[PDB]
């Protein structure tokens, strides 16, 4: 009969909202309704008509093949969970990844399921095929409360992955508290060696969990190395964190010495040691002393042992520096307080210096014990001057580097001790005797001993004591290195190495651009752009300079002029008319400052005065000649004469006919109140020159350098000679001896028939280009022959090719090059060997 | 004798600082010392020993060949300037560019030089070979003071470039005051026709110099067109500035009408007219009226003249809109005050409406005079229904577009007048009769008449009145256009169309990404990136979606489930457990929202309910069947029966067994206090359904759409049918009739021997793909056959290939597809033509 509808007649009336019929005859259908309702947490609904059914739970679903009993892990359906277990189940199934509802409850954080599951039970000691246990699952997650609420059910703390890790091994690898105390309360093993022999502790010293480690050593946790032999402590280094060591050392003060041993080694990136020592140094004064004290002893030891001659030059030496460099750095931060860094409040100290520095004093005394002998040895070796000398020199070279390092920190910034100088006072001989052997060297050991101008304030001395001929291939080092100082050999990078130029007004526009940027972004071969247009990288860069190669010397802002030669330039004294000029002078040197760093020439060259004022020299007498010959020619006549002869005196105040005013102005205060002494003849005119400069040069020159020194520091340049200097502004010349032969002019009734000229050419045609280029400028001032060759020489005004001038000028005297006359004046030597020998004496100087 | 040194013996003593000897015997030397000293402004120094010399000034220098007399232009060396002119000179030389020291003094701003030069004189009427005169040089620079101080020397104001420009022509082309008044005071010509006939005034109307123009028309400056015939006034338009016109019209009120004539034209970018009219409208109320009034008359005229049938469809129509569109825009800014914009303070007005709108009223009355007849014509044409009809329709179509434009501005935003509706009330017949002819059209004229839902709040009406068969190639328009609404056919661009994804957590990561951006940046086929890695543009984009094609339907956050069919999805009702879900639902639609805009499928498809809740439909009865058959099967049995039969009633409060509570809850307040009426049988269960939805669907659905509508507005979609909808989510299917033939299942003791099946296939194999795809889903619900073909069908649970079912089900009735049974139930038609004809009646519906 149709009474089968009667159950539904109840369902429709009052249960159709909640439920359907449990007679679809497919277990897959049952999940298609229950799978929500399980997750609905419909506690008893699941049972209501399920009271009739023929579908057991051991059948599962999904590609996982997972039962709803697993699913109940998710939403906390504890009542349905029980309802399932009234039906029965084997919860720790062979799930696809070795999982189980228990693990999944933990992941879902349903407490009561874990409880009610474990009011029943199924073995937890099981694992995933991926490795983990229930307990390990919780340890990484650090799921404390359930995990403490879990231990009551379970027997063993020997639980392990098949790999062997315990929960204990996890919680410090991850970093966590509570997992400790429970298992400590449970009585687990503290050393519990891994398969590799590692320990729970061994993790933490990789980690930085200072506080647990404070508990464990309190708890009595043992210290010991790996099965391989390494220590825990080598790791807390590479973790960089030092309070964890500070915690460690409260439990083991013994090991403080070990760090002094860990630094002798060389396996490390040294910087990490600084992190540690930086911190600890700021953890006591009494520490801070004993630290430095101990270091010096090591330094002192290795110092002696570098002089233990068998020591390799590599081993001891590198060990040394790594102690010293920090030692220098530590003193910068400086005398610590207990538990704290540098002693605040009181700027002095408790007289540490002897206690800390005594081990040095023996080494330096020991150094002195060698060096003082050594001066005797090489100096006494008078008739006769492998090289143990050069060997031992190198060993000491490291030490010589120390003597700046040890010394250059207990002084304000930049300033040196005269104690350094006193060292030089005794050993000056030997010091020359090294560079006598080692031209190759300065930028390695000595690199900074030069660098100080306050030492070069004397040690200009040795810079000259090494003469010119050695400087050539190291004049080249500044080219085929970067500048061999490492900040200049090296080029940085930045995310925006780009500048945008406005094309029609590059002279003022670039001033608006480059002023709007900072040095470090610009200390690089940066690419350049137009304003709103690309420029093909290097292309616009070529355009940008070589346009500025015009704009700079164009009278675009009333800025420069040509000197008396023509074919060159010198700044206009009158550029103070328009006050922005200094912004252009600062700008000017910056632009050139790039030109040399990245080493493409400029299509400009300048007179001699300008290079000289840059490079820092007091300009000599004869440079005057390019200003006006009628001035200089007659001053030369004065250099023969004295006050006794000429029957005239200089009024030491003269009409400073400048700025539309014959400004009566003295030579000098005090200088205005004297008459000419015979000694003064060149000396005031030097001052007239400098005072011919000061009116426009002095402010403007400084403005120019301060823009210039951005891109090269002033002191790298001290090698260079001003004559050679332009070669990086212009490249080497094509030495055009061929076209030179073509247009040699001759005077004094004079043509190549003269054997003097035959003897002349015979010397010329064996001369190095390193001297031919000098002679070219020595007599022209300017350098470059035009594009076609030496025939293109125009003399500025009238095509005066170069002239060779021999005259009855005394053989007892040296030449003078009538420069803008494009001429060199020479004495007629009597004979060949006299010419061939003494013409060299004439020309080299 | 050596007494020649005596002059220098004075020089050294007291003049060597200031001077040298003037005997170098080269005039080029003299410049090499003086060229500074000239610029030094050494007033008298230049003369001192120059008193003896043999070098005249007419010799010059540089590639310019320029004298120091020119150079004195620079620094104001008036005394030296005179000193030169004591020596004599011809200052207006044939300089290289036709220049002269006078021009150069002006450029350098040295007043006295200009004075002292012109205490002497040389003809200023000369010019540059580049074109300019002295006076023109000053005009552009606007160098007033010297220029006023200049006129006293000079005779003519007829001065001109050889091109013919006067100073007067310059100063307004550039914009400047003072040059006017001086020459006005001088008595220059105000019209002064150029070679092209242009005038000084003619420049200003290109320029915007309102104030001079205020002076000139005050001064009596004449108005007149070009030699070509164009006006000044056409330029002040394209300069966009209107007060200059406002200045103009104070002097010429007559021309106010001309702008009404300038807008009829079509040479212009219309926007500039808005700039003008925007301003002027805000320059009086009485203006503001007369403006709109005049416009309507033009509109009214052109309106009639569009109905002057000879008018081309292009000309009058475009003229119209350009009046109306502004007219609409003007009212937005709205009723102006005198001299000012919109009347502040009082939100009403002075009753403008009839005065402004009357010209419309005739046109619309005139429109009504046509349309009311026109309904008669086409409707009375009853036996018999080129096409002047379609022609005149198009003409009116423009007008029909007006009727929204004229109407949709005196109302708050979005809302319409029922006056519009009243128009439809009379003309509904004709309105259908157009689209009856014009399927092709809506997005051109009507585009917005649809767009209003408040009009579609009725005009849903005509959207259905046009039936399905027309929608196919315009269902395709949304594909082979963008969406044919222009904002969607068009894609914007931005400088950063880039998003950065984090690869291992794309589901939550992308939520962190896309929430961190704004719509307009994202309304584009934007490229995508990984976090710290590139992704090959389209590649990661494919990866990003097609990973999300998994992540979305993965139970990754407890979000979706599979529906009863399997092989599809529906949202989990239980996703309210974890409150961020709405952020994912909003997120969800956004992600899909891109998928359709840029038209690559998703590797997902959904059930029918989900599409229906999206698209805005009230879900029908039979969609229920995918939820539970045991529910739906028995409700079907109820649809045969009524309260009279079944002997049962629904308790209108039932156990809402949800959230672990048999929540006794009514059907509805008021619904809970009734018993079943026979009419109610489907009606409450609809409400049960919607209330089976509301518990989870209602909040979540809205969250999903609000993320979705970002990338398509809701109303573009109103064309679509939900069945066809998925094709843009999945692409068209490979219609696999071949493999379909291979695995056709058969039941009711039934195999292809039956002629019914022969008659079946005979109909099937002529069916369009546009209907075959429907039938596939009509009986499967799901769409896609797996990769290998129709043989891969798995039925979800048990490989139930599709089944064809014919039964003694009455021929008087239509099919029902037992869908997840993969079956279609059909009546056995008695004969072939009955099958061939009436099976169509069965299947199309």
């Amino acid at each position: 009969m149709e009474r089968a509808m009667e159950q539904l007649n109840r369902l429709t009336r009052s249960l159709r909202r909640a439920r359907t019929v449990e007679l679809p005859e497919d277990n897959e259908t049952a999940v298609y309704t229950l799978m929500p309702m399980v997750m609905a947490d419909q506690h008893r609904s699941v049972s209501e008509l399920l009271s009739n059914s023929k579908f057991d739970v051991n059948y599962a679903f999904g590609r996982v093949k997972r039962s709803l009993l697993h699913i109940a892990a998710n939403c906390g359906s504890v009542e349905c969970l029980v309802l399932l277990l009234k039906k029965g189940a084997n919860p720790n199934y062979q799930d696809i990844s070795g999982c189980t509802p228990l693990h999944l409850a933990a992941r879902n954080g349903q407490k009561k399921c874990m409880s009610k599951l474990l009011e029943y039970s199924a073995d937890v000691n099981i694992c995933n095929n991926e490795g983990l246990t229930a307990i390990h699952w919780l340890a990484v997650n650090g799921r404390t409360e359930l995990l403490h609420d879990l231990v009551q059910h379970v027997s063993d703390v020997d639980v392990e992955d098949a790999m062997g890790q315990t929960a204990l091994h996890v919680a410090c690898q991850n970093g966590h508290k509570t997992t400790v105390q429970c298992l400590l309360d449970s009585g687990a093993d503290i050393n519990r060696p891994n398969v590799s022999g590692a320990t729970p502790l061994y993790f933490a010293c990789s980690h930085g969990q200072r506080d647990t480690a404070q508990i464990l050593l309190l708890r009595g946790a043992k210290y010991l190395p790996d099965k391989n032999g390494v220590t825990p402590l080598d790791l807390c280094v590479q973790g960089g964190y030092g309070e964890t060591c500070e915690v460690l050392i409260q439990y083991h003060p013994r090991l403080f010495q070990t760090i002094i041993q860990m630094t002798q080694n060389e396996d490390l990136r040294e910087n990490m040691l600084r992190q540690v020592l930086e911190h600890l140094s700021q953890q006591s004064e009494s520490q801070y002393l004993k630290i430095l004290t101990s270091l010096a002893e090591v330094a002192t030891t290795n110092g002696h042992k570098l002089l233990s001659l068998s020591s390799n030059y590599d081993a001891q030496m590198k060990s040394l520096l790594r102690i010293v460099r920090m030692f220098c750095h530590v003193f910068r931060i400086g005398p610590s307080s207990p538990s704290n860094g540098i002693d605040m409040g009181y700027n002095g100290n408790k007289t540490p210096r002897s206690q800390v520095f005594k081990p040095l004093e023996l080494l330096w005394h020991s150094l002195d014990e060698w060096l003082v002998l050594i001066a005797t040895e090489l100096m006494k070796n008078k008739r006769d001057s492998q090289d143990v000398i050069s060997m031992t020199a190198n060993r000491l070279s490291a030490v010589i580097q120390a003597f700046y390092m040890c010394c250059s920190c207990q002084m304000p910034p930049g300033m040196t001790s005269p104690r350094f100088i006193e060292f030089v006072c005794k050993h000056d001989e030997v010091l020359k005797c090294f560079v006598n052997r080692n031209p190759k060297i300065i930028f390695d050991h000595f690199h900074f001993l030069l660098e100080c101008p306050e030492l070069m304030s004397r040690f200009m001395h040795i810079i000259k004591a090494q003469p010119f001929k050695d400087r050539c291939e190291w004049f080249y080092e500044h080219l085929h290195s970067g500048q061999p100082d490492s900040d200049m050999v090296h080029r940085p990078v930045n995310e925006n190495d780009i500048l945008l130029v406005h094309r029609d007004s590059i002279f003022r526009s670039s001033c608006e651009v480059v002023s709007k940027a900072n040095c470090a972004k610009l200390k690089q071969g940066i690419a350049v752009r137009f304003h709103g247009e690309e420029g093909m990288g290097q292309g616009v860069v070529r355009e940008w300079f070589d346009i500025l190669s015009n704009e700079i010397v164009n009278p675009d802002y009333a800025l420069f002029t040509q000197s008396a030669d023509g074919t060159t330039f010198q700044p206009n004294s009158n550029s103070y008319v328009n006050p922005d000029h200094l912004n252009y002078f600062r700008f000017a040197g910056q632009i050139l400052g790039l030109a040399l760093n990245h080493r493409q020439l400029v299509n400009i060259y300048f007179t001699r005065s300008f290079y000289k004022h840059i490079l820092g020299i007091p300009v000599n007498y004869q440079d005057v000649a390019s200003i006006d010959p009628e001035y200089a020619k007659n001053l030369q006549w004065i250099l023969d004469n004295d006050i006794s002869d000429l029957g005239l005196e200089l009024t030491f105040s003269v009409e400073t006919d400048v700025f539309g005013a014959m400004e009566e102005v003295p030579l000098k205060p005090g200088g205005g109140s004297i008459l000419v002494t015979q000694n003064n003849k060149a000396e005031y005119v030097q001052l007239v020159t400098e005072l011919r400069m000061t009116r426009a040069i002095q402010p403007q020159i400084n403005a120019f350098l301060q823009g210039f020194h951005m891109f090269i520091p002033p002191s790298l340049i001290q090698l260079f000679d001003e004559y050679e200097l332009e070669l990086l502004l212009s490249g080497m010349p094509e030495i055009d001896v061929s076209d030179w032969i073509k247009n040699t002019e001759y005077t004094s009734g004079y043509e190549r028939e003269d054997p003097v000229i035959q003897w002349f050419w015979e010397v010329v045609e064996d001369i190095t280009q390193e001297e031919r280029v000098l002679l070219l400028q020595f007599v022209t001032g300017s350098s470059r022959v035009p594009h076609g060759g030496f025939a293109n020489i125009m003399g500025g005004s009238g095509l005066q090719n170069f002239t060779i001038a021999a005259v009855p000028y005394t053989p007892n005297l040296l030449p003078t090059s009538s420069t803008c006359i494009n001429m060199l004046k020479l004495p007629e030597y009597p004979s060949k060997e006299i010419l061939k020998d003494r013409l060299l004496v004439a020309l080299h100087c």
